[PDB]
């Protein structure tokens, strides 16, 4: 039986949706612990070691861990699994990627379509089932996932705004036709994004801002106050919850973060 090691915990839960137990999936980056900054254990070491395939999301967000993935298994190819996705830089003009690309509608489908491709050439002979686990799985995330969609599409051009801590929904505003204004790129910073947020917010009326499950909610309350804005709540992002919290699965995740967002707009 093969084994598919996926980067952190969202990119697991996928994977699992697609193979459905025909494969092995692991994960480096398990559920609570941080994909922007980890340290690779001894144990982590032998779910590398035993690998046949490691999925990882790119746009540098493996970037601080890479190197532990050496020495491998003869054959195991490491595979990106944003491959098609036009990134978006932390800066705003050339600057690094954004890697919070799965925060999106439409990219959801490109990282089904990314680890169906992959788990097919490991494991030829279940072609057929990953191609028919990939659709439901696809259809399943469209039919959650599009009438928030539809809700958030009925917003005023002028409130068309998605604010938040990290610049985590950056994808998601280009996926839905938004803007975004956070604080910092990338959770671990400056006070001079956080005085442009400031101006911005009041020069556009913008009338909520947004904390995450892995960051500190105190700048947003801050920036809240200065611009006469509200506190929306803490959107999931980074991680799944643990099991019992309210985004165990990708799906759940998706359908938390966006449903809270609605619930601000309207
Ligand atoms: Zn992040």
């Amino acid at each position: 039986k093969k084994v598919v090691l996926s980067s952190f915990s969202i990119i697991g839960d996928i994977t699992q949706n697609i193979a459905k137990d025909l494969v092995t999936v692991t994960t480096l980056v398990e559920a609570g612990n941080d994909s922007h900054s980890y340290q690779v254990t001894s144990a982590d070491a032998i779910k590398i070691q035993n690998a046949d395939l490691i999925l990882c999301n790119g746009l540098h967000l493996e970037e601080t861990y890479m190197k532990y993935f050496t020495n491998l298994k003869k054959g195991t190819k490491i595979i990106t699994v944003t491959d098609g996705i036009n990134p978006i830089g932390v800066s705003e003009d050339d600057s690094e990627p954004n890697p919070h690309a799965w925060m999106s509608l439409t990219n959801a489908m490109i990282y089904i379509e990314n680890i169906r491709k992959a788990l097919t050439a490991l494991d030829p002979s279940n072609a057929k089932k990953y191609e028919l686990n990939a659709r439901e799985y696809s259809e399943k995330i469209r039919n959650s996932i599009l009438p928030l969609k539809t809700r958030i599409e009925k917003v005023d051009p002028e409130k068309r705004w998605f604010v938040t801590s990290e610049g985590c929904l950056v994808y998601l505003a280009e996926d839905f036709g938004f803007k975004s204004l956070y604080l910092w790129p990338i959770n671990s910073r400056s006070p001079s994004m956080m005085r442009h947020a400031i101006n911005q917010m009041r020069s556009h009326k913008i009338k909520f801002i947004f904390s995450e499950s892995t960051n500190s909610d105190q700048p947003a309350k801050q920036v809240a106050y200065e611009t006469n804005a509200s506190y929306g709540g803490v959107l999931y992002v980074d991680s799944l919850s643990k099991p019992d919290g309210p985004a165990p699965t990708y799906l759940d995740l998706l359908r938390f973060s966006l449903t809270k967002i609605v619930d601000t707009l309207f």
